[PDB]
């Protein structure tokens, strides 16, 4: 009998900060130091590809565009990948298909027994250094990733709602990105879409036709595309500007009892 609410979010400047650090967006807004701003951006993107790359397949996944990981999952045998090796696989359109479907099935599995032990994937130097950056960033950005988070976790530890993500950003290194910023945890990952290639009205459509009408939709973000395909299909839209409407949000989620 329950109302059941679903959170589409978006990723950049919304729950974490990342590209504003590279257009001193942010640290002219708020009255930061641009050159650390930068160099801070600069070392979380060579962390987020390095990761795509060496854990991800990036540099093989990065050209199929693809929205869901699961979306070749009909290639694939659900055989053991533990012991399979990717490298020396010759990586067509139905051979292919599965191992295709293979990589992403892997990145599914890393994402999953990593989610909250990053550390232990990108192993040792890098933890420490992925540590400190991301104490400098929580510094430099007024702990906007823990404002974020407050919300994301009352959304997953609350019943009645689910947390989705919707962005832009291509697939792969958008699973990275959501790792590197600790996000793992709360986000299952067959609720991460890439809009890169549909756009993300479309995302937005197929999220709707996979949780129903009786469900109700609240798009979360910082930009127009997001907005503008809030109104195309009459979801409510939650603008993030702030720091403060992050509060604002957490707060009304702390309200209601579904
Ligand atoms: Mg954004």
């Amino acid at each position: 009998s329950h109302m059941e609410r679903v959170f589409v979010w978006d990723l950049d400047e919304t729950i974490i900060i990342f590209h504003s650090l590279l257009t001193g967006t942010f640290a002219s807004r708020y009255g930061k130091d641009t050159t650390t701003s930068v160099r801070i951006g600069l070392m979380m993107e060579e962390m987020i590809f390095n990761l795509a790359d060496t854990h991800l397949f990036f540099n093989d996944l990065e050209d199929c565009d693809q929205i869901h990981v699961d979306d070749v999952s009909s290639d694939d045998n659900g055989q053991d990948l533990s012991t399979y090796n990717f490298s020396a696989d010759g990586f067509g359109g139905v051979d292919w298909m599965r191992k295709l479907a293979f990589r992403y099935r892997r990145v599914k599995e890393m994402y999953n027994t990593y989610k909250n032990n990053v550390g232990g994937l990108i192993g040792t130097p890098k933890r420490e250094t992925w540590l400190q950056l991301r104490a400098e960033l929580e510094a430099l950005t007024d702990l906007w990733l823990t404002h974020s988070l407050k919300a994301l976790n009352l959304i997953n530890s609350r019943p009645n709602c689910v947390n989705v993500l919707v962005t832009t950003t291509q697939l792969i290194p958008a699973l990275a990105k959501v790792l590197l910023y600790g996000l793992g945890s709360v986000f299952p990952i067959e609720n991460i879409y890439s809009a890169t290639k549909t756009g993300k009205e479309s995302c937005f459509e197929r999220i709707m036709q996979r949780f129903g009408r009786k469900a109700v939709y609240v798009v979360i973000g910082d930009g127009v595309e997001e907005e503008q395909g809030a109104k195309k299909h009459n979801m409510p839209f939650w603008r993030i500007s702030c720091h403060a409407d992050l509060e604002a949000l957490r707060h009304a989620l702390e309200l209601e009892y579904l």
